[PDB]
């Protein structure tokens, strides 16, 4: 029937959307929230809830208990949004003691053997796991999902890079403060003001994005992902929630704008044939209006609110050449959500089971 | 010996930059403050200073005066940052009546015989008035400066395209509330919101740009401007002043980003050449940490403050294709202060006599 | 089952209505009425600036005219207009023989209307029945006051109602959503505070008084002419949620721990009869003192935004308390509080199935 | 001859107004730039310059240096604004070594050998020193300057206090971001929100306004300052710099908005009648409108800019209580403009030698 979640860092801005989205989940439970400074504590007491409406009711006085495998016998899934640095050993050691692990951070998303998910793109490379667990010597195993700025990207790019000559993408990210966490960002930075967040992370950014188009299956095969230029240049700002990015995508043969547009508003992948209960019918909702998407106004969109990416203001440059601009929610499809699906797709291809 | 100035809309976002550079000026007096709505009232008290320091002392008092001719027999100079629409026809006024008329507003702008004047780009354009006088048979002139958000791309593309062989530019701006004006933004579209332009905005700021690259004279000779590529996405954000912008930079050949960055480091004109006042030491300041330029930060920089576009983050895509971002302060460099530019310009070369 | 009007629908105010009528029990958002968007799909032209998206039901109804002619069909008229066009409108609504449920100032204090808030004065929609014989029309006007006003006279009509309560002195800062739409420029509110100047402190405790003098009150000193109030109002780039500070003077000594749980106990009649927008706890009452905050506590309550928010109760010294109330300003300042209103006039007979 | 300053803190937000202010300063040099962190980096490359212009020009290449008694001997006077618990020792340490402090920090402001000055207010208590250097055995001393907040009402209310029978008063505040300092407040907590600060702040605000109004020298010797009733009500918002606050002020007896008003305006103490550089002409400036002051418009106000706290709003609300505003810049007045003040002062009256 219903399987038993723990949320790492249930507090954190990925957490309160895992306890948001899995309280009306038809069948993950939020049962067991974990944490480290506020271990002992009513999570509706100590939570920031920096997101839509309240902390659930029956979430609201749950104690949060402290991040140990051996506390959590009772789980069968394991959320882990930590901060980098600390999720590594601490993810391993859950796979250790034979969980499954969804993680959003970032440390083990190179590692060959571990799946950087986006399950309407890259859905086959769940088979990574096989190898994994036979190489690691460990029942459980590792899962990550992608930066969410990279998924921002990486979803548009890779509709239009599985049927058409894509051979560059120029990006600019205007992105919001929850990305950087709490206490993240601070105020002086981004008050009447833009930040650069520098070229490590500009690098980061497009490393993901071509490690994740690697992992297409093509419709075409010109030009290679080696010929293939990305570029990003990466702001934070005084957003709450959703990272906004314009894309100037080059092609090595003519493409016409329109012919892009319907692949985009047509985009399905494995996650919608399934149909997965936080799968959005439309993964990129296309808008046609020349001021949308609105960070404010649309970064909720979608019948699983803030699960689709939302792009627009599509536009020849030159016949080679398209502009479009790509809205996603970084805590939702970009953290939370898109791990919930992950976790969806795991367990109908049975490697968790029910 | 002096010359008395009148400065239209001379409380508005564009008009205060006027009035502050001007007290200071060697030469040219700010001798009278036009308006509107608050004719008959001490300048002092109506104005929403929304810049560094404080209104002028001997400024205060001064009293607000009608938009007339015939009230202004005294002056030497017109100063016009009025709105698009109501610009075009006073403009024409002032030029019939004799007056020489440094314009920052859109009305006149493509008129084949009217500057669109960045003084280090294209000061040899200034000959037009010749052929604008006989033609429109008229003893004063209207020059025009550009829009601030192509200034912001045309000055950095125009000192490359001068030496390289630069074939595209793709833009991304996030632009300062300040540049619509007063009331200009809605608050609500901005608090945690991006707000995009539009079609139309991009459409001419890269109207804008053709025409001054057109009238740039250039070291080389490919491409012909006719196959260049430009594109822009605009936006405007909740920061008061400079308006940012990230540059994708294409050419026709192999082409380095640091011999780009020596140009840009490197680039002086007429107006440095002929020492005017307002004019920049380094109208191009290039910075090399991988967070700057930024907003608050670099708005003011430069020996004159807010005359210089500060560029920075320039780093090879691939081959041929560079990143740099550029900041712009709109109403110093990109409205009042390149007026008062071409003014001292205009002064020198004996169209307007001091 | 009711079909209502929202006047002014694509407004910050009518997008509350439409929001939370969308899925009211008895209630049917029927007519969505405007100005300038007239002719068009609501979805396309609105700003949907509050929670969640356009209800799909509505999102594809045609905007039509505000016209009193074209409307056979409706029960009741929610008008949030703007202030001057309002009044007249209102009237002819109420004079076609409308049940007119306003947001809008131009009524308020016309003495045979109620400006009512549904937990203080609730016994004041019976002046509906003179209005009606008097202004001779078969329809009515009810307003409900000033967002700001009702922000400090929920909290201060709880402790009015049980405390000789002498003086209460106010600063506000209060939300850019009630100016409305372009409203407040941005360059108003970027790095700076917007102080609303002597007429909104004015017409702020002016509403605050007229509702006071209608609480039913368990004690009987001071007389309320003897009351001081002063408000000190700004603005700043908050989207909703209106903030006030209160230090709340006494004729006598008075416990700030029993004035909370005065707070915390508080009901009125709209509690008792059970309304379907009636919040369980129209007052809620927070420990913390870095609480409540406008983004966390805005819309607080089993009904959301329909409960102010009051944290930071404090003994200032024996005759003197401090406590600050935080109010959804289109919720219960305004749509919500609306809907309220009308289920209680639905309740007492004076809105007909 | 000049006085060589120590500027402790030197790239904090309290430091880049010492550094700013004593660049044009007539005779106290900013000598010497201390830190921790960027000990041995330039100043100008290490700063975030978050105020007014930008870093002088002789100050930029400066090398921030150890903050160190022993590589002082070339130093007269420092200038201390260093973070809660750390300061208290570190300003012994200088007094000790025979230098004269005068500190921002909170550490030493309530000991009762030292003062807690606002120059306007208190001057007479430098006196203080006296029984500090005997008891305490250095040659040295500490002088602090009061909590910003606190001097934004301290102010107007000892002005006040001084001449009428007040008995109460009841402050709201409305704070700015960099009052907390860098990183300082998180950009989460106020983006769309407003931060209150909580009780222990509040109590300090009030603590720190008793001992200085306890120390004004009154013309009226009603009520007494044990019967007077303090409260305030704190917060910050994201405004940059600036604290606006809101007080309704009781008296014993009938009193007149427009008496209080006149009162005000005339306010000058002995910084005034001493003509020191740094002493505003209006330590309180009064502004009739009812939409003024205004935080960004008016932190800059007066011959010195930063210098005068900005009153407004003078109402009667009935025979006893009369409503006013009061905004103060908060590093300047507030810290490092009142801290070069003080220092004059305590040059003037033969505390620091030459
Ligand atoms: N935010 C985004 O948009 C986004 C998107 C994709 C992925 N991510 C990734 O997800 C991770 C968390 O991001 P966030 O934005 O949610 O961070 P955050 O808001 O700073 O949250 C930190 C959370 O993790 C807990 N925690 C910290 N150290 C821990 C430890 N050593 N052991 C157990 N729990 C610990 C904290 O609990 P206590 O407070 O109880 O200690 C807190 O709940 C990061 O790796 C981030 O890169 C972020
Ligand atoms: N802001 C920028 O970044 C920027 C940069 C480049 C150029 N510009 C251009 O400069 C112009 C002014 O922009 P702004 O940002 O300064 O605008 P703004 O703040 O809205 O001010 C407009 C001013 O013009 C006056 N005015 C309006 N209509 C007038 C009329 N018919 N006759 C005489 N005076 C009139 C008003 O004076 P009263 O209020 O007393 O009537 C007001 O002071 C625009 O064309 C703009 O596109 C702006
Ligand atoms: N905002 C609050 O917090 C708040 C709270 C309490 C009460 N109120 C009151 O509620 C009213 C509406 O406020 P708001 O904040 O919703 O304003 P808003 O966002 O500016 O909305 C104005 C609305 O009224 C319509 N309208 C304008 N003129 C009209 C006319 N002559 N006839 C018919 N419709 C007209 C507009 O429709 P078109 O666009 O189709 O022209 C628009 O939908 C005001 O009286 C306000 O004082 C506001
Ligand atoms: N900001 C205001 O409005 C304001 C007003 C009045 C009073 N104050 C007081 O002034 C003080 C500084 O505030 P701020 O706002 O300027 O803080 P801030 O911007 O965080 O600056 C802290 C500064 O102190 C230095 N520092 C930190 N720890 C140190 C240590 N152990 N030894 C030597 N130097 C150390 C740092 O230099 P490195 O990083 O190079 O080590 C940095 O330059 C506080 O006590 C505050 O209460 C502030």
């Amino acid at each position: 029937r219903t399987l038993k979640a723990a949320i790492l860092g249930a507090t954190g801005l990925v957490g309160i959307e895992y306890v948001r989205m899995l309280s009306n989940h038809p069948y993950i439970k939020p049962a067991y929230l974990a944490g480290k400074g506020s271990v002992g504590k009513p999570y509706g007491e100590v939570v920031r809830w920096q997101t839509v409406g309240q902390v659930p009711k029956e979430i609201a006085d749950m104690e949060i208990k402290p991040t140990d495998p051996k506390l959590m016998d009772d789980v069968d899934i394991i959320f882990s949004p930590l901060p980098q640095g600390a999720a590594g050993p601490v993810e391993e050691q859950f796979a250790k003691e034979g969980f499954p692990v969804i993680s959003n951070s970032p440390d083990h998303r190179f590692d060959p053997d571990v799946p950087l998910l986006v399950p309407e793109l890259n859905p086959h490379t769940i088979s990574l796991i096989d190898e994994q667990r036979k190489r690691r010597e460990w029942k459980g195993f590792i899962v990550t999902t992608p930066l969410c700025t990279a998924q921002g990207a990486a979803i548009p790019l890779g509709a239009i890079f599985k049927d058409y000559k894509m051979d560059g993408a120029f990006i600019t990210t205007i992105q919001s403060l929850s990305g950087a966490g709490y206490p993240g960002i601070p105020s002086l930075d981004v008050v009447d003001n833009i930040l650069p967040l520098g070229d490590g992370y500009d690098a980061k950014t497009i490393k993901e994005i071509f490690r994740i188009l690697s992992e297409v299956k093509r419709n075409v095969d010109e030009p290679k992902l080696e010929d293939v230029s990305l570029a990003a240049t990466t702001h934070r700002i005084a957003t709450i929630h959703g990272h906004y990015e314009v894309l100037y995508v080059s092609f090595k043969e003519e493409t016409a704008a329109e012919k892009v547009k319907e692949t985009l508003e047509n985009f399905r992948g494995e996650p919608q044939d399934l149909k997965l209960p936080t799968a959005p019918s439309k993964p990129i909702i296309v808008m046609n209006e020349d001021t949308r998407p609105q960070v404010y106004f649309d970064r909720w969109a979608g019948d699983i609110p803030g699960m689709s990416v939302v792009v627009g203001r599509l536009k020849q440059v030159n016949k080679r050449m398209i502009r479009l601009v790509s809205l996603i929610h970084n805590t939702v499809r970009g953290a939370a959500g898109g791990g919930i699906l992950a976790a969806e797709l795991l367990v109908e291809k049975g490697y968790i089971e029910k």
